[PDB]
């Protein structure tokens, strides 16, 4: 859940940036 782009790996924000 860190920025936008893809689903968050860690915790449910809707989206996150790539690796």
């Amino acid at each position: 859940g860190v920025g936008f782009g893809r689903p968050d790996s860690i915790l449910t924000q809707e989206q996150a940036k790539p690796m």
